[PDB]
């Protein structure tokens, strides 16, 4: 249906209960969205109507792509 901008997001491998208001909490095996990932350490992600900072080692990436149209194959070797 609607389309518009389109960010990441990476899956939380356990619990993190964010010790300050700027950091953001998850449970484990929880989606979040990254908005500004600060750096390859410290990542800006989105849950629960929320924005704090959190370390990507506790959570982990996540590239997929669904609903592929606008990108295919056609001439392969033939």
């Amino acid at each position: 249906g609607s389309s518009g901008s389109s960010g990441r997001r990476a899956k939380a491998l356990l619990d993190f209960e964010r010790h300050d208001d700027d950091e953001l909490g998850f449970r484990k095996n929880d989606i979040i969205t990254i908005i500004s990932q600060k750096d390859e350490h410290c990542w800006v992600g989105e849950l629960n109507g929320l924005r704090g900072w959190f370390p990507a080692k506790f959570v982990e990436v996540l590239d997929e792509r669904s609903k592929e149209y606008s990108i295919a194959s056609g001439p392969s070797s033939g």
